[PDB]
C-alpha cells in the first residue's frame, strides 16, 4: 500500500514490551479535520495526551508515528498491545469520500494484523487480533477511557457493527460499473449504491433503472414529469423517430415521447394525441377549429389534398 | 265472505258437544284435485274416512259441510271441539295461485274464529283458538294422528310457520300494483313479489327496477344483453330520439340505444359508436374505408359538401 511517512513521528516512547498482540481501529471524533490536518497536529502535539500510527483520510494514508512498539491510543492497559493504531478522519462531506478511504482503512488493518502475526479477526475474545477502541474501552484492564469508535461513525454512513466485523474478516470488494447477472444489467458507483427507479446518465448516454436496480431494455416507462420513454435493447433512452412494434413515435432531445405535429424533412407527421403513434389516413382538426389537415395513407401531410363528393355524397380524398 | 253451499252435507253426524272450542287448519294433501275435485269427493265419501267444513281453492271458498257441529277432522280427541275445518287444496301451479287462495283461508279461519266466539290465535297453549292439524296431531287427547298439514304446504309457496301464525293473527293485507314512498316507486303482483334488477312492462309501458325494487327514473342502465337503456323522469324506457344532459341519443322500438347512422326525415345522423351520443362537424369514414362522409356542426350529414384548400393546406368545408 501506498504509504506517506513525511508526519511519522521518531521521538515517541514505546509502551509496553513485545510482542503486540493488537492493531487498534479509531476515528479521529474530528468532523472537520483533514488527514494532513491530523498529521500534522498529531507531529506537533504532547504525546501524553494520546499518540497513534496511521491517520487515514482524503484518498491516503498517512503514517505519523511507530508499529510494533506499543501506543497511548486507547486510554487504558492496552496501550501496552498496541502494535498499531489506525483513525480514520471523520470530515467526510459524502458517502463517496467514506467509502474511499472506509476501503483502505479496512486493508490497512487487515495488512497491519498479517505483518504483526495476529488474527484477521474484529472483537473477538481472544487477546490478539484487531480491536476497536470500543471494544479496548470496554474490556481492557486498567481502562480510564469512555471512547466508543470507530461504530457511530461507520454507522453514519451505513457501515453496522457486523458489516464492519465482515468486512475487517473477509476483506472487502465492492465490485463498480456496469454489472449483469441472468436477469439484467445494474450499474454500480463508486461508492457501492446504485440507481434505483430513476434515469442515470452514464457516459454520455441516459438509462433508466427499475426498483431492483436493472436497467430497463425494450420497454416504455412513463416518467414522473408524465411523460412516456422508451428505452431499446441495449436500455439507451430513445430519442428522435422509432419504430417500436411496427408503429412510429417520435420523442424530443430529452427523450419525451412527443404527440402532435412535428416536422419531418420536407414534411409534416402527426402523432395521436392519446397513444403516441403516427397517424394516417385521417383529418386533423386545426387549431383554431376553423378547418382540417389530411393525412395521407403513408402519414405525410397532404399539402394539396384533392376531393371527389359522390351523390352519397361520400367523400374521396387525394 | 262468498260461500258455496252447492256441496254442503247434511247428513253428518254430530261429534262431541257445544260449545265447539277450535277452528282447524288443514291442506288436502292432493297435489291434483281441484276445489271441486275436494267437494264432490267429500260429497260422496263415507264420512268415517274423516270429514270436514269448508274448502278453500280456485279463487272460492265451498262449504261442504256444518259448522258447530263437531268433526271428524283431525284423528283424535279435539274433533269434538272442532267449531269448523278448513281446508286448503295444495294443486296449485303457481304462487299467484296459491295466494289467491292463502288471502281467502286466512280470512275464512279468523272470521269463523269471531263467529264461534274465539281467539283468533294460532296454535298456542290455550284450548280455544285456530288450531293447525300439526298442533291436534302433537297435543290433542286420545291422538289417533299424524298429520302436520298445512305447515309443509304454505312452506312451499315460502309462508313460514311464523308468517302463518302472523297472517292469523292480525290479518293480511298485501297493497299490490305501483307502491310509493320517500325514496321510490316499487310494484307488487298479485301475489306480493316485485321486480328486482329487472325489466317489467306494466301497462303497455317498459320499467327497469333496482336491485331493491326501486324504480328507475332519470337514469341510464347497461342490460345484460350488452345494450344502454335509459328511464326518463316518469320511469319510462327510451325509445326515438332523447336528448339527455344537452346531448342527443337515438333509441330502436325496444329501447336499446343505437350507435352509427341513423335516418332522419329527410337525413342522416350518426351516433358515436363509443358515447352513442350525436356527432357533429366530423369526418366519418365509410363502412368499405374508401372514403368519408361529413357531418355539419348541426349534425346533418352534408349531402354535398364543397371543400376549399389553403396552401397549408388546410381544409375548410361546408
Ligand atoms: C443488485 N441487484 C440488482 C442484483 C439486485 C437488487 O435487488
Ligand atoms: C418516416 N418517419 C418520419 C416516420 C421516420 C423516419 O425515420
Ligand atoms: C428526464 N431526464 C432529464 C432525466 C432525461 C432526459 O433528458
Ligand atoms: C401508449 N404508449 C405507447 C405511450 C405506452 C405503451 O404502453
Ligand atoms: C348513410 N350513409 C352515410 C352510410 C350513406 C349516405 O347516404
Ligand atoms: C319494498 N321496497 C321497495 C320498499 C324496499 C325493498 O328493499
Ligand atoms: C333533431 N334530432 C334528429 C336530433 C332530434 C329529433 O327530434
Ligand atoms: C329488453 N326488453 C325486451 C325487456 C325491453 C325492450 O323491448
Ligand atoms: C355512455 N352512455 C351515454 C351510453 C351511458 C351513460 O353513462
Ligand atoms: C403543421 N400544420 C399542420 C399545423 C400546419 C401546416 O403547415
Ligand atoms: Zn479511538
Ligand atoms: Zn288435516
Amino acid at each position: 500500500m501506498e504509504i506517506n511517512v513525511s508526519k511519522l513521528r521518531t521521538d515517541l516512547p514505546q509502551v509496553g514490551v513485545q510482542p503486540y498482540r493488537q492493531v487498534h481501529a479509531h476515528s479521529t471524533g474530528n468532523p472537520h479535520s483533514t488527514v494532513q490536518n491530523e498529521a500534522d497536529y498529531h507531529w506537533r502535539k504532547d504525546p501524553e495526551l494520546g499518540f497513534f500510527s496511521h491517520i487515514v483520510g482524503n484518498g491516503c494514508i498517512m503514517q505519523v508515528g511507530p508499529v510494533d512498539n506499543g501506543a497511548w491510543d486507547v486510554g487504558g492497559g492496552w496501550n501496552a498491545e498496541t502494535y498499531a493504531a489506525v483513525e480514520l478522519i471523520e470530515s467526510h462531506s459524502t458517502k463517496e469520500e467514506f467509502m474511499t478511504d472506509y476501503r483502505l482503512y479496512i486493508e490497512l488493518l487487515r495488512n497491519l494484523a498479517d505483518e504483526a502475526g495476529l488474527p484477521k479477526t474484529l472483537d473477538t475474545g481472544s487477546l490478539a487480533g484487531i480491536k476497536t477502541h470500543e471494544y479496548c474501552t470496554n474490556n481492557q484492564p486498567n481502562n480510564h477511557s469512555d471512547h466508543v469508535d470507530p461504530y457511530p461513525y461507520l454507522a453514519k454512513w451505513g457501515i453496522s457493527r457486523e458489516q464492519f466485523k465482515h468486512d475487517i474478516e473477509n476483506g472487502l470488494t465492492i465490485e463498480t460499473g456496469w454489472q449483469k447477472n441472468d436477469t439484467g444489467y445494474w450499474y454500480v458507483h463508486s461508492d457501492g449504491s446504485y440507481p434505483k427507479d430513476k434515469f442515470e446518465k452514464i457516459n454520455g448516454t441516459w438509462y433508466y433503472f427499475d426498483s431492483s436496480g436493472y436497467m430497463l431494455a425494450d420497454r416504455w416507462r412513463k416518467h414522473t414529469d408524465g411523460n412516456w420513454y422508451w428505452f431499446d435493447n441495449s436500455g439507451e433512452m430513445a430519442t428522435g423517430w422509432k419504430k417500436i412494434a411496427d408503429k412510429w413515435y417520435y420523442f424530443n432531445e430529452e427523450g419525451a415521447m412527443k404527440t402532435g405535429w412535428v416536422k419531418y424533412k420536407d414534411t409534416w407527421y402527426y402523432l395521436d394525441a392519446k397513444e403516441g403513434a403516427m397517424v394516417s389516413n385521417a383529418f386533423i382538426q386545426s387549431a383554431d377549429g376553423t378547418g382540417w389537415y389530411y393525412l395521407k395513407p403513408d402519414g405525410t401531410l397532404a399539402d394539396k389534398p384533392e376531393f371527389t363528393v359522390e351523390p352519397d355524397g361520400l367523400i374521396t380524398v387525394k
